[PDB]
């Protein structure tokens, strides 16, 4: 069985704990309780391969980011979290990309760029606009809602193909 290290990344509030909890759990966390270092672990098929899914959900409030960087340090994959209704966050991208490559020593690290909440209206940052940030850094864009389950397996599970193909 093989074994995938996917590390969920993002500015605080973006739906990091949702997103991962609505995948492993399958329900949707409606409260906000910021996190400092959560892991989750469970035995799913991709592609027909049976697999162990080792997922660190991690900080985005800087006053709980203590050493997060410690524990990103094992990760093989990175899912970058931006909200769709929080343009600061997705201009802030670029601050998670530098720190995993500073954690793995490399600028050839599989990722994926999510943009969540995209249940909402209130939309500030395009579609278009994440496609391009996403095709600079060579990585895939995914929209994604931990509300509805849109895109949620879909985000999880490319990040995994991308991982493969690294
Ligand atoms: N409508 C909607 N709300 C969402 C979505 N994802 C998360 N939220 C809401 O946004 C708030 C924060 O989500 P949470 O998962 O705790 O964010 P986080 O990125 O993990 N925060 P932290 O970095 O501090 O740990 C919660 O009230 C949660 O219900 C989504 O896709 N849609
Ligand atoms: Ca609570
Ligand atoms: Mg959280
Ligand atoms: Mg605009």
């Amino acid at each position: 069985m093989t074994e995938y290290k996917l590390v969920v990344v993002g500015a605080g509030g973006v739906g990091k704990s949702a997103l991962t909890i609505q995948l492993i759990q399958n329900h949707f966390v409606d409260e906000y309780d910021p996190t400092i270092e959560d892991s989750y672990r469970k035995q799913v098929v991709i592609d027909g391969e049976t697999c162990l899914l080792d997922i660190l959900d991690t900080a985005g409030k800087e006053e709980y980011s203590a050493m997060r960087d410690q524990y990103m340090r094992t990760g093989e994959g990175f899912l970058c979290v931006f909200a769709i209704n929080n343009t600061k966050s997705f201009e802030d991208i670029h601050q998670y990309r530098e720190q995993i490559k500073r954690v793995k020593d490399s600028d050839d690290v599989p990722m994926v760029l999510v943009g969540n909440k995209c249940d909402l209206a209130a939309r500030t940052v395009e579609s278009r606009q994440a496609q391009d940030l996403a095709r600079s850094y060579g990585i895939p864009y995914i929209e994604t809602s931990a509300k509805t389950r849109q895109g949620v397996e879909d985000a999880f599970y490319t990040l995994v193909r991308e991982i493969r193909q690294h």
